[PDB]
DNA sequence: TGACAGCACTGAATGTCAAAACAAAACCTTCACTCGCAACTATAATGGGAGCTGTCACGGATGCA
DNA sequence: TGCATCCGTGAGTCGAGGGTAATAAGTTGCGAGTGAAGGTTTTGTTTTGACATTCAGTGCTGTC
């Protein structure tokens, strides 16, 4: 529960955190990242809500996979592939400027459900300028 | 020369009189049932101690006799 | 004038480990009190006339 340009500042560690907990018991690198924000209002005065932000590791080529959480099936039908060059702390602006601007510039409305963030881990001291997708299920 | 500072006034955009509705549970009816009282039953029956408690110890006491 | 009897008294501060267990009749009648929560009532967050300003708007007005 955090400000507007607290959007990533506090979603850095909900994936860094996640990953580095499963990498002491990883034999691999898994390149394909997976965050997924969730809207979800409430019942007694429809003004408020409350956001479960879920990362995920992904069901790759190795098959023993001995982690804490829940087997996620990724929401079906429309989605954007917003392709990107810059590091997580670019991701800031991105995701900024994609949800303060690109919904209204390309006038389009995004639909209910998990916006699934596709990073990359596999360029994972320089700052990185990773490439990342952010695949919006969207109602065009 | 063009900035550079300040004025003229629209008006959309505020700050007030009203309701408009929605869940809030809050207090409140309800209405069927679960959960409780009370009475009777007719061959014959008739007297506890329920286990208990066993010698400390000098001392003052009151009332019987 | 003794002789029995009947009450009422008895270290200090600690300590441990911890409350235990008989037996007995039912059907039938039938009012009273959780209770299903049925459903209202309130006690608060939202629409619309206003018009009085206000700054925003755009340009001019005047100026170094």
């Amino acid at each position: 529960s955090c400000s507007l340009e607290q959007i990533s500042d506090f979603r850095h560690e909900m994936r860094y955190q996640f990953w580095h907990d499963f990498l002491g018991n990883a034999p691999t690198i898994p390149p394909v990242l997976y965050g997924l924000n969730e809207t979800r209002p409430s019942q007694d005065k429809d003004d408020e809500q409350e956001v479960f932000y879920t990362t995920a590791l992904a069901q790759d080529q190795a098959d023993g996979y001995v982690l804490t959480g829940h087997p996620v099936m990724l929401q079906g039908g429309e989605y954007v592939m917003f392709t990107y060059e810059g590091l997580g702390t670019g991701v800031q602006e991105f995701i900024l400027t994609v949800y303060g601007t690109c919904m209204p510039m390309l006038n389009l409305t995004r639909r209910k459900g998990q916006d699934i963030e596709r990073y990359y881990p596999a360029e994972d001291d320089r700052p990185i300028n990773l490439r990342c997708e952010l695949l919006i299920p969207i109602r065009r």
